[PDB]
C-alpha cells in the first residue's frame, strides 16, 4: 500500500534539535508544518549518511514501503520520506527516548512489574515481525522506543556491526533468521535486567565469537532468579532451532508478569511504582491513543 508512506517536500518540515546517531544516519527532533496551516507538529527525522542515486533511492523506497506497512501496537511504523540528495526519513517522535537510556536513568526506580511487562511487549512485537516474515537483524534495548513508561515499541528493523547482540551463526556465517532474532532478544532482556549494562563490556568484539564457541555466555543478572536466567540461556543455544519461539516467550513472560517478585529480586520492589488505572488512562489520552 503506497498510501502508507508519505512523500514529503523539503519545504514542509524543519530539523530543530539533534537527538543522536547510530549507523544509517542522524536522528533529529523536527517539526512538520502542514501547508496552509499555522501549527507545528513534532516529528522525528533521520537524515541518511551519504547522498544517494535514483537507483539506490528505489532500493530505499522498496524497503520503506515495507516498514510503513506494519500495524501492531508494539512495532514502530515508518511514516514518511523526503527524496532529497540526502534522503530524510520521518517517524513518530518518542519524547521518552529509547528503552536503554530509560532503564539507565531510572535504574534505581524500576520495579519487577515494568521489567517483565517490557519483555512481554518486546516479544509481542517480535512475534508480529516474524508473522510478517520480517527479520529484525538489529534487536537491542537501544532500538526499543518508549512511547509511555507502560508502552514500548520496537524500531529500526529490516535494515539489512552489533556483534555483541548477534547470534553465533550471524557472526560466523552472516545467517539472519527469526531464531537469530531470539538470540538478540535474549541479549535485549539481559540489558533490561542489568539496568542498561553493556554486554561483554571490556571484551574486544573480534573475540566474541571465540568466547561463544567455547561455551561462555552473558552472566546471570543479580536480580534474576534461575527461572529467568534459563530463558535467556535458551535464547543463546548454538542450535538455532533449539531456541524458544517468540510466541513461547510471550506466554512464559506473561506468566512471570502475573507474580513479578517471585522471578525478579529487586531492592525496594514493594515500594516501586505500579501502573495505576488512573495513570494509564491519563497517559493514553495525552500520548497513546492507539488500539492496544
Ligand atoms: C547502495 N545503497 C546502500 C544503502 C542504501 C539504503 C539506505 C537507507 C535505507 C533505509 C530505508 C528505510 C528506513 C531506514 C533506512 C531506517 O533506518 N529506518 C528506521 C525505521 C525502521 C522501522 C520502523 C520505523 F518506524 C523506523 C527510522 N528511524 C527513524 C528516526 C527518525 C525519523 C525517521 C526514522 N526511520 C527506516 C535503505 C537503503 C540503498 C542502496
Ligand atoms: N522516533 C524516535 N523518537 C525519538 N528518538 C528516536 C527516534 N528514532 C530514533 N531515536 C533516537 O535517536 C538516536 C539515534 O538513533 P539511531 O540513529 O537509530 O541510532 P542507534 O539506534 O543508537 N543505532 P542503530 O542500532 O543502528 O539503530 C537514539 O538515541 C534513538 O533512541
Ligand atoms: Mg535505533
Amino acid at each position: 500500500n503506497q498510501a502508507l508512506l508519505r512523500i514529503l517536500k523539503e519545504t514542509e518540515f524543519k530539523k530543530i534539535k539533534v537527538l543522536g546517531s547510530g549507523a544509517f544516519g542522524t536522528v533529529y527532533k523536527g517539526l512538520w508544518i502542514p501547508e496552509g496551516e499555522k501549527v507545528k507538529i513534532p516529528v522525528a527525522i533521520k537524515e541518511l549518511r551519504e547522498a544517494t542515486s535514483p537507483k539506490a533511492n528505489k532500493e530505499i523506497l522498496d524497503e520503506a514501503y515495507v516498514m510503513a506497512s506494519v500495524d501492531n501496537p508494539h512495532v514502530c511504523r515508518l511514516l514518511g520520506i523526503c527524496l532529497t540528495s540526502t534522503v530524510q526519513l520521518i517517524m513518530q517522535l518518542m519524547p521518552f527516548g529509547c528503552l536503554l537510556d530509560y532503564v539507565r536513568e531510572h535504574k534505581d526506580n524500576i520495579g519487577s512489574q515494568y521489567l517483565l511487562n517490557w519483555c512481554v511487549q518486546i516479544a509481542k512485537g517480535m512475534n508480529y515481525l516474524e508473522d510478517r516474515r520480517l527479520v529484525h537483524r538489529d534487536l537491542a534495548a537501544r532500538n526499543v522506543l518508549v512511547k509511555t513508561p507502560q508502552h514500548v515499541k520496537i524500531t529500526d528493523f529490516g535494515l539489512a556491526v552489533p556483534i555483541k547482540w548477534m547470534a553465533l551463526e550471524s557472526i560466523l556465517h552472516r545467517i539472519y533468521t527469526h531464531q537469530s532474532d531470539v538470540w538478540s532478544y535474549g541479549v535485549t532482556v539481559w540489558e533490561l535486567m542489568t539496568f542498561g549494562s553493556k554486554p561483554y563490556d571490556g571484551i574486544p568484539a573480534s573475540e566474541i565469537s571465540s568466547i561463544l564457541e567455547k561455551g561462555e555466555r552473558l552472566p546471570q543478572p543479580p536480580i534474576c532468579t534461575i527461572d529467568v536466567y534459563m530463558i535467556m540461556r535458551k535464547c543463546w543455544m548454538i542450535d538455532a532451532d533449539s531456541r524458544p519461539k517468540f510466541r513461547e516467550l510471550i506466554i512464559e513472560f506473561s506468566k512471570m508478569a502475573r507474580d513479578p517478585q517471585r522471578y525478579l529480586v529487586i531492592q525496594g520492589d514493594e515500594r516501586m511504582h505500579l501502573p495505576s488505572p488512573t495513570d494509564s488512562n491519563f497517559y493514553r489520552a495525552l500520548m497513546d491513543e492507539e488500539d492496544m
